[PDB]
DNA sequence: CGGCAGTACTG
DNA sequence: CAGTACC
DNA sequence: GCCG
């Protein structure tokens, strides 16, 4: 990154904007801020700037200010708000719209919201977790946790397949939470299983807080055992095994490069979710494999490892 | 001008 | 429904 | 914010 001393000071923008609800301008932000981390080289002309995909005229007059005198006059303007907006949409199940309802409120720190707000009891369990779950898992702790979750899993029906994506699956060092899928060759057995298998996990002491509990997605909270434990976010999706080539891939991401498939998708007159790549309410394709889906857009495989966009 | 993804939960 | 979350 |  050639560009460490540009990206940085647009990072401040980039969450100002994300914080405040302005989400369009913040996504801008964000691909810049991805294109500049991995150019080839320092960009060092407005000419340049424009050179590269998702730079415009604007961020490119940002890089040619940061450019003279090593920062941008914008960032004296950013709103005293921010950092307390920041704050109150780390808390699990709020995002801007309640931040800003609180901060309008007078609610300034996490001991006022504490004390003084209502919360749902989603975002009570976020604030009851609030260090931890700005922490990442060293990997070896996802695979106790994936294997956790396997373990129950198997032993009610043993066909179950059970599959860690995310971070961990693109082969990350440390990961923010554990995304754990599961399927059944059959096309059947996967169906009306969170009963027992959470039942189960509960039963361990292992699950701690239930987050969102649907008919095929659980988000919560869960620690392995012994001392030095932190808790942990857990979602565990079961699906259809025809759906699983997509969802393996959706769930894998990353979440720019999912974005960059759907608009390339796009260009071929097709779609692609986590359940499914389709032609324009078009037609379902069939995609037994990862392989298929990338084989269907016209591209080449890429590795969970090479999708950490 | 307007898309930049679609859906599943919660209440 | 609006809001939040998943990648 | 960028881009078509
Ligand atoms: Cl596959
Ligand atoms: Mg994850
Ligand atoms: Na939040
Ligand atoms: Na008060
Ligand atoms: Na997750």
């Amino acid at each position: 990154n050639h560009n460490l001393h540009i990206t940085e000071k647009l990072e401040v923008l980039a969450k100002a904007y994300s914080v405040q609800g302005d989400k369009w301008r913040a996504l801008g932000y964000a691909k810049a801020i991805n294109a500049l981390k991995s150019f080839h080289k320092p960009v060092t002309s407005y000419q340049e700037a424009c050179s590269i995909p998702g730079i415009g005229k604007r961020m490119a007059e940002k890089i040619i200010e940061i450019l003279e005198s090593g920062h941008l006059r914008k960032l004296d303007h950013i709103s005293e708000s921010v950092p307390v907006l920041e704050l109150f949409s780390n808390i699990w199940g709020a995002g801007t719209k309640t931040a800003q309802m609180w901060y309008q409120q007078g609610f300034r720190s996490l001991e006022d919201i504490r004390s003084q707000a209502s919360l749902t009891t989603q975002q009570a369990i976020g604030l009851k977790h609030y260090s931890d779950f700005l922490e990442r898992m060293p990997r070896e702790e996802a695979t106790e946790i994936e294997q956790t979750v396997q373990k129950a899993a198997q032993a009610f029906n043993s066909g179950l397949l059970c599959v860690a994506c995310g971070s961990y699956r693109r082969g990350k060092a440390t990961c923010g939470d554990v995304d754990v899928l599961i399927t059944h060759p059959d096309g059947r057995s996967h169906r009306g299983i969170f009963s027992r298998l959470l039942d189960s996990l509960r039963q361990e002491g292992f699950l701690t807080d239930d987050l969102v509990k649907g008919e095929t997605k659980y988000l919560g909270v869960c620690r392995l055992p012994g001392p030095g434990r932190r808790h942990r976010r857990l979602d565990i999706i079961v699906v259809p095994y025809s759906e699983f080539a997509c969802a393996l891939l959706y769930f894998t991401g990353s979440a720019h490069f999912n974005r960059s498939m759907r608009a390339l998708a796009k260009t071929k007159g097709m779609s692609l979710s986590e359940h499914a790549l389709s032609t324009a309410p078009g037609r379902v394709l069939p995609t037994p494999t990862e392989k298929d889906v990338f084989r269907l857009l016209g591209l080449p495989y890429r590795e969970p490892a090479e999708r950490d966009w």
